[PDB]
């Protein structure tokens, strides 16, 4: 397949990316605490429900929550100011809540089931979210790092073989502050870092310019 892009929401950011998050990749972004990556996740959930003239891929999205931190009261917002229909924007995420890292694993296998189900309809899963995708892995190895690295090893192999076998966009979300950081090593397709600036804009930098922007009613923008 070719490589899909879907918009974040913003030019600035699009323009960074290429275009937007692709197809047959995991995108990931780092940062601290509140830097937005949620909402990040959120705008891309709907943006993706847009046909491709205007930035999305006319997909579904499959959603892997391990902080309970999805809203859809948001998804409505932002689907409302992107000239979506919010029933029908939340109608075509698949939502589920890992309990820890194992649930998490397992629940990748289980996607690929839908994934299959949807692949030749005219809502194809184009998105999946993995939000968080280290917090699990991270408080259940304290001090067995080594163990813990294996087990995100098979899991972000896992991740890839979805992106690249069904044409789908990978977003994982880690959050990296104080001392903390392996980020995802070299793993992920692509490094987003994400950080707040002066007066509540955000700014996103490739690791491995800036864009900048804010987070409004319509998810992100410029
Ligand atoms: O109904 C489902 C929703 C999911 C969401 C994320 C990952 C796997 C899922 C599997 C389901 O059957």
């Amino acid at each position: 397949a070719t490589i899909g892009r879907i918009s974040t929401g913003s030019k600035s950011l699009d323009k960074l990316l290429g275009g937007g998050i692709e197809t047959q990749a995991i995108t990931e972004v780092f940062g601290e605490f509140g830097s937005g990556k949620t909402q990040l996740a959120h705008t891309l959930a709907v943006m993706v429900q847009l046909p491709p003239e205007e930035g999305g891929l006319n997909g579904s999205v499959m959603w892997i929550d391990t902080e309970n931190t999805f809203r859809p009261e948001r998804i409505r917002e932002i689907a409302q100011n992107r000239g979506l229909d919010p029933d029908e924007v939340l109608k075509h995420i698949a939502y589920a809540r890992a309990f820890n890292s194992n649930h998490q694993m397992l629940l990748v296998q289980q996607a690929e089931d839908m994934i299959k189900e949807l692949l030749n309809t005219d809502r194809p899963v184009k998105l999946l979210i993995v939000d968080s995708l280290t917090s699990h892995f991270r408080s259940e190895y304290i001090g067995a790092l080594a163990e813990r690295q294996q087990k995100l090893a098979k899991h972000l192999a896992d991740l890839h073989r979805l992106a690249n076998l069904y044409d789908i966009a990978v977003f994982v979300t880690n959050q990296v502050q104080a001392n903390g950081g392996h980020i995802l090593a070299h793993s992920a397709t692509l490094r987003v870092y994400l950080r707040k600036g002066k007066g509540g804009k955000r700014i996103a930098r490739l690791i491995d310019g800036e864009a900048v922007f804010s987070i409004t009613e319509k998810g992100i923008e410029d």
